């Protein structure tokens, strides 16, 4: 391609382990990441961990991956479930209200990616309605999740990413996230998938 | 805060300027960036222009900008109106099917940010039907936009920003982009409001 070697580029992508310390990166958008290079050669990869990764690519279709690159850091996001509501746990994962406009939310390479604000004493959680009286996506073609918050002892910062394979979407429009908003109370987000 | 000097962030970003090469960037995410380093002191700067910035965060609260960081890089994006679409320009946009799983499209900072996969002989539009037919809008209470998508002389790379401030949200639900997708013909993104 046209790349210099002062260029930079940024994706969020998921470890794969390759054997012991080496790793590929599987990127949302660039696809998959061949470390040829690294500054950061004491890093412990664990597979499936989701990262924000910053590199420097160098070529493109490498031995089988989508390219190769000089990894410059791999800032680990909290990698998490959609975890299922129920009698037992309905009181677990609380809504503090939360969202601002600086907040960000999409799905990429499978996850529902979240940050607030910047990466740089919580419970943040992707809840799905599973009792009794849930018959909201029952008559309308989504599947209804609501992104939860909550404090300990008292300004939301972080990132997280979830996992959404465990989901069915099989004659579904797409997936609906219900947030709490600071400033306009419980608020819906739809996203159409294909 | 935490910070440290190893580190660094990404944002995107519009460019302020203050006086003849010196300049602010007003980030999506982190709010007001005074440069108080740079990598790239050649860099000029245009009042307005969309940047994806990398930068290596320092203080908060400087002087009254929200952070002063040292700026590592700004890759200039495309930056766009809406434009309406007309009579006279109705067949000047195109529609090629461009849109894939690796593309991404969000509301940041005011304006419609997208990347087609990497920012590393096209035209790409973000327009608003207005010709006489167009009573869609009317009975569901969004805006409807659609990305238009061109090639001359035969894959889509780069990102642009559209400038959403000159649309009127008042008693709307929010904005609904049309895409047309490479396996899925035309598809709708719906964006809600506050």
């Amino acid at each position: 391609d046209g790349y210099s070697l002062g260029d930079i580029a940024v994706d969020w992508a998921t470890v794969r382990v390759v054997g012991g310390d080496t790793y590929s990166l599987n990127a949302d958008r660039w696809g998959t990441l061949w470390p040829a290079a690294t500054a950061i050669p004491f890093y412990k990869p664990i597979d499936g961990q989701r990262v924000i990764t910053y590199f420097n690519p160098l070529y493109d279709n490498y031995e089988g991956y989508d390219h190769a690159v000089k990894v410059e850091h791999n800032y680990n996001v909290l990698t998490k479930q959609v975890e299922d509501l129920t009698a037992e746990n309905e009181s677990e994962f609380g809504n503090d209200p939360v969202w601002v406009n600086k907040d960000m939310m999409w799905i990429g390479g499978g996850y529902l990616n979240v940050i607030f604000r910047q990466n740089l004493k919580h419970l943040v959680s992707l809840v799905r309605d599973m009792r009794a009286t849930a018959a909201e996506g029952e008559d309308d073609g989504y599947i209804h999740l609501e992104l939860r918050y909550k404090t300990y002892d008292d300004q939301a910062n972080g990132a997280v990413s979830f996992n959404l394979n465990s989901l069915d979407l099989t004659g579904k429009k797409g997936i609906k996230v219900k947030l709490n908003s600071v400033k306009d109370g419980e608020t819906e987000v739809v996203f159409n998938l294909k």
